């Protein structure tokens, strides 16, 4: 490609829990500047993900694009981290949502159901150049 | 490695600004009929009215009017980009007005590697 997202990034699917960032970067006046690029970051259950760590993960997800030099200004207040998996026991698909807060929430261990759950972050973020 | 020197004899492989300019004098007599030039651009750049003015002046340097300066730009000018949305399977077109504050060049990577940002305008030019 002309900008192949993935310097070295794993060629095969992740072997453990990961955070998937899919943000759309916008300016203040509501103009879309950057379309969502797929980016993965491994995470560990037991970790606490706060709003500040989320802000830094999205700034790092931009470094994978042409907007590598932008900083996060403001994260959509309604963003949440969602995870979807199939529960072995009940036999249904289930989805958990965690809100992005200052105190934060702890990464759950869903390994009993899936070894590599995908924690999804899909929002808009106002970004500005450094 | 950035975005290319003297520019390609083929189609660019990165975002680029296509400049289509008609140069007139202070009386609207036409001096230069539509003249086309390409400039590579980088997503994330803020394109202001003043920057556009400089780009059109540079566009004139490859013509009999290289010694002329841009005096006024048509106030109805706009930058438009047309691409094919890969999610919607349709043609999409975005317009950006030329203003003093300007606008930030979007990255349309998800849909097209080398989008062409079209600038069609008429400008008053006068010898320096």
């Amino acid at each position: 490609g002309k900008y192949k997202k993935g310097d070295d990034a794993s060629y095969f699917e992740p072997t453990g829990p990961y955070l998937m960032v899919n943000v759309t970067g916008v300016d203040g006046k509501g103009n879309e500047l950057l379309s969502p690029h797929y980016v993965e970051f491994p995470i560990k259950p037991g970790t606490t993900l706060t709003k500040e760590k989320i802000e830094y993960y999205v700034e790092w997800a931009l470094d994978a694009t042409a907007y590598k030099e932008f900083r996060v200004v403001e994260l959509d207040p309604s963003a949440k981290i969602e995870v979807t998996y199939y529960d072995k026991n009940k036999k249904k698909e289930e989805t958990k949502s965690f809100p992005i807060t200052e105190k934060g929430f702890v990464v759950p261990d869903l390994s009993e159901h899936i070894k590599n759950p995908g924690f999804n972050l899909i929002t808009k973020v106002v970004i500005e150049k450094k």
